[PDB]
């Protein structure tokens, strides 16, 4: 009953509001603890020395960035009532001539492109450099956003609407391993790792910049936008359908486990409504 | 006001025992682990970014952080063993020993001794020794075995004295501006170490060696929550001295260092841990 909307059907108003808010996170000092949380939940590997992560590579890729959002959405409903996490609707993007003129992009949103005489930083748009500071891996100022438009040869298109319907026909939420080599599992399929880079993983190459890489990715507020409709497609696979591994997987991605770095677990956010929030579709 | 922490050396044997056992037990649940990484991820959150502050040390959060930062620890070891309580380690005692390489918080039936040069100076002895327990790097992957050099560096050579104590518990104000490292006449950074230090609390992680020498590690050392402890205490102390003087920044500091601020990576604020007791414990003395 908090309703998150696709970008495209954001009046211009909507778009100036979620835009004015972020900023004022930003601002105050809130925007960051958010990059940070997500660069030390990428660093706290599940268990040590393994692949899985507490924020991916492992069962709780998605219960995490959906406590994540829901977290960032309370705040920017602290800010201004009105403003909930709106979607970016990637699958649909994909069948344009050419994605870079999504209407996500206008001057008045996340801008776009990055600028290839600027190496690529962007300057149109709210976030431009200039307007938006960011930071690197090691927590120090970096000088400003950047965006790589499919430049990767392994990434020079975004998930098409059929990558989406395939995922969503998976049965299991996940499998053993747990991990990025997991088979016919939604969450391993939906994160990109499946003849990767596809989906998730997949729209985070396919911008480049900082939204290309793990530690850093944030730092672009389009990495929201994308993540609230990693989270709508699975809520949608649960319209239909439970979680695993239940026990017995490692500690930080069993069903009731503490998701580092909170204490939050997968079961406390299982169901979106419980979290006060519904997709508009 | 219930729960009495206890100086290390009014321990029992069994207590002892139990305190070692309690903590291998949340290592081998991982649970150790996310304290580790809590630890390194605040030192990493500057505040504001590009400065020298970071949520948990270089500020006034210091003190208020690392307080919620073992209480969090206490409460975990207490779902494990509703006797145990956080000792802390008074080395301001410890620095009057001929050797406080010595002291008996270093035994083999407690925190083990000191690293071995001969083996690059991995602990070999106690319930912490490289093969007994795990260490993490400064990326979160996988490293030998605990590591200690106590007083190898020029410049912590020795263990603070009870008069750089005393002479902490004699400022006036808990933090000054520009609440960083330069604070003066600040008991916050006084305490902390770096007026004219490497002092006190940095002086100890200097002097201790390894792990404890630096930012990143330094929680894979089990000693670090007795050190901290300690700590803790010191400004329990100061907090009774000045009752009259309360937490500062109360505003207009950078965010995450004022007085109702949450505090990275949590969301709990100075204001919500300035009395220990609201807290549910009390020190020995
Ligand atoms: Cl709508
Ligand atoms: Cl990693
Ligand atoms: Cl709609
Ligand atoms: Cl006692
Ligand atoms: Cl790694
Ligand atoms: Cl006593
Ligand atoms: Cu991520
Ligand atoms: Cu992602
Ligand atoms: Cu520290
Ligand atoms: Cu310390
Ligand atoms: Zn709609
Ligand atoms: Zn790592
Ligand atoms: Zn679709
Ligand atoms: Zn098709
Ligand atoms: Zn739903
Ligand atoms: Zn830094
Ligand atoms: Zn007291
Ligand atoms: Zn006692």
């Amino acid at each position: 009953y908090r309703v998150r909307k696709n970008v495209l059907h954001l009046t211009d108003t909507e778009k100036r509001d979620f835009v004015r808010t972020v900023l004022i996170l930003k601002e105050k000092g809130i925007y960051d603890r958010y990059i940070a949380w997500h660069g030390a939940a990428g660093k706290f590997h599940t268990p040590p020395g393994s692949d899985r992560n507490a924020a991916h590579m492992s069962s709780a890729f998605l219960p995490w960035h959906r406590e994540y959002l829901l977290r960032f959405e309370r705040d920017l409903q602290s800010i201004n009532p009105e403003v909930t996490l709106p979607y970016w609707e990637w699958e649909t993007d994909a069948q344009m001539q050419d994605p870079s003129q999504s209407q996500i992009w206008s001057a008045d949103f996340m801008g776009g492109n990055g600028n290839p005489i600027k190496d690529f930083i962007v300057d149109t748009g709210p976030f431009a450099a200039g307007r938006w500071t960011t930071i690197d891996e090691q927590g120090n100022p970096s000088g400003g956003l950047k965006r790589n438009f499919g430049a990767t040869k392994e990434a020079p298109t975004l998930p098409t609407r059929d990558d989406v319907l395939n995922a969503l026909k998976i049965t299991q939420y996940d499998t053993p391993p747990w991990d990025m080599t997991s088979q016919n599992s939604f969450r391993n399929q939906l994160e990109g790792f499946i003849n990767g880079p596809q989906l998730h993983n997949r729209v985070h190459r396919w911008v480049g910049g900082q939204m290309g890489v793990v530690p850093t990715a944030p730092n672009d507020p389009v990495f929201f936008l994308h993540h609230a409709n990693v989270d709508r497609i699975w809520a949608v696979w649960q319209i239909i359908h439970n979680y695993q591994p239940m026990k017995n997987g490692p500690f930080g991605q069993n069903f009731r486990d503490p998701m580092y770095p909170w204490n939050t677990t997968p079961e406390d956010v299982m169901n979106h409504r419980k979290l006060g929030y519904v997709y508009d579709i």
